[PDB]
């Protein structure tokens, strides 16, 4: 006698008329990381420069930006650094070596006195904005300045707020919008390779270093250098596989840029410099400042990697039911409340298990009750079902939820759905299929072409 909310699952594949998930959400950075999917996503599609980059923006990019931005990734064989960023974010433990680094560097941050200066942007992506109020608490010597609205790349929302912030908090320490890339072209020998990178601004002083992210360039710095260069040397290189810089073929692992960022440094002959680092970039710049500690003077940073615990996130999903989604949970919640006052009893679920084929005692229809009622009066209002779904929502993966699932379909538990089975099970939680509509459901599910489903094949469907 299964719990409610495999019922409500069971319903929303009829609904969908297709066997499977039907709340899979989507995700997105999770497609990026998982075998064969993220790499057709970011190398063959290029859905990292084409979708992610201008939903990194809250005002739209304009055509001539999109086009410097794609410059560097025209070739498909070009993408790899795109695609093994995102696969080295520290989400959710994984992969452990960054996320154990990006602890340290963290770690070292709460305890250096380095003069900080954090920009952030509602609603954010890495670093929301209760995320940013936290950290201008704890982090030592910090300065927060809210930028209005912005996402990842704050850059292209808030350029003359950033810039002129940072010009300021640069003459109080110790030391020394535009579409148009004026800035004249700087190579460095690196590692065998030659790195691109701008340098404008007087030559002698405490030179600042600004560091991109993934999938930028110094591009992204445009509109901030001309507020620091009038008094202090600028230099923003484009990161290996990035940019104008050479793409040697590489893995393009944090490691790699770590390499290539270090070598940089030590070709240009940089003693102490002031950071301004974002994305990954932060990431290069927060790990070179916690090895390099009395050669850094300041850090300006926005929208940088920290370990993100979870993919339950202000990033990768919110706490927000859609609207469709709601109205459906509601024509669910319809078919147990038949007589319409708004709760639902043990008779009602009684009545629509009896409709299933089954039996249930009125213990076993108050424990079920049990599982979805979170205030103890006994009955089960539209809140406390919505609860019940948000939270199948994330796991409808479990094995014995499948198995759950699978029961309910197959009504006369022999191990097969049929034909007949689908339309008793649907016509009762008030899905109404027409044969055509059956037939293809079993049909997408049926690999040995039998007319009916049986249990690996329902769990083939289920965890595609
Ligand atoms: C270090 C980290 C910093 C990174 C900074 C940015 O991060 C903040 C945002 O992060 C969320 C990322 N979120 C997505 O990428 C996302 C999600 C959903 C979709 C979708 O399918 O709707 C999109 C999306 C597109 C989305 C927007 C597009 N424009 C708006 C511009 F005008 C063009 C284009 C595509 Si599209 C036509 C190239 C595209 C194609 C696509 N394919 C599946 C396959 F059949 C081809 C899938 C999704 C899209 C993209
Ligand atoms: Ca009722
Ligand atoms: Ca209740
Ligand atoms: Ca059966
Ligand atoms: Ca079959
Ligand atoms: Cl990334």
């Amino acid at each position: 006698i299964p719990r409610l909310d495999t019922l409500i699952l069971v319903k929303a594949m009829g609904h969908r008329k297709r066997f499977g998930n039907p709340f899979r959400p989507k995700e997105t950075f999770q497609a990026f990381r998982t075998t064969d999917v993220g790499r057709k996503l970011i190398i063959d599609q290029n859905v990292f420069i084409e979708g992610t980059l201008p939903m990194g923006v809250v005002r739209p990019l304009t055509e001539v930006e999109m086009d410097h931005y794609r410059e560097p990734f025209l070739n498909p064989v070009d993408r790899e650094p795109l695609w093994r960023f995102p696969n080295e974010l520290p989400i959710a433990g994984e992969p452990a070596n960054i996320v154990a680094l990006v602890e340290e560097y963290m770690d070292w941050l709460h305890q250096s006195p380095v003069p900080k200066l954090l920009f952030w942007g509602t609603p954010g992506v890495l670093i929301p904005p209760a995320e940013a109020a936290r950290l201008a608490k704890s982090l030592p010597n910090c300065k927060a300045v809210d930028i209005g609205p912005g996402l990842n790349l704050l850059q292209e929302d808030n350029p003359d707020l950033i810039g002129s912030e940072i010009a300021r908090w640069l003459s109080t320490l110790e030391i020394s919008i535009g579409t148009g890339f004026p800035f004249d072209p700087h190579y460095v020998e690196v590692l065998g390779e030659r790195m691109h990178y701008v340098d404008v601004g007087p030559r002698d002083g405490t030179p600042v270093l600004f560091l991109h992210g993934n999938p930028t360039s110094s591009y992204v710095w445009r509109n901030i250098i001309p507020h620091v260069a009038p008094k202090h040397r600028c230099i923003a290189p484009d990161l290996i596989g990035m940019g104008k810089s050479d793409k040697p073929d590489l893995g393009y692992f944090f490691d790699d840029h770590v390499r290539f960022m270090d070598a940089f440094i030590e070709a240009l002959g940089l003693e102490e410099v002031v950071l301004v680092i974002h994305d990954w970039g932060s990431a290069l710049g927060f790990h070179w400042a916690k090895r390099n500690p009395e050669r850094v003077k300041g850090i300006a940073f926005m929208e940088f990697i920290r370990p993100i615990p979870t993919w339950d996130e202000w990033p990768f999903a919110r706490d927000q039911l859609t609207e469709e989604q709601i109205a459906e949970f509601k024509e669910a919640f319809s078919l147990f409340d038949k007589d319409g006052d708004g709760t639902i009893t043990t008779k009602e679920l009684g009545t629509v298990m009896r409709s299933l084929g089954q039996n249930p005692t009125e213990a076993e229809l108050q424990d079920m009750i049990n599982e979805v009622d979170a205030d103890g009066n006994g009955t089960i209002d539209f809140p406390e079902f919505l609860t019940m779904m948000a939270r199948k929502m994330k796991d409808t993966d479990s094995e014995e939820e499948i198995r759950e699932a699978f029961r309910v379909f197959d009504k006369d538990g022999n191990g097969y759905i049929s034909a007949a089975e689908l339309r008793h099970v649907m016509t009762n939680l008030g899905e109404k299929l027409t044969d055509e509509e059956v037939d293809e459901m079993i049909r997408e599910a049926d690999i040995d072409g039998d007319g009916q489903v049986n249990y690996e094949e329902f769990v083939q469907m289920m965890t595609a």
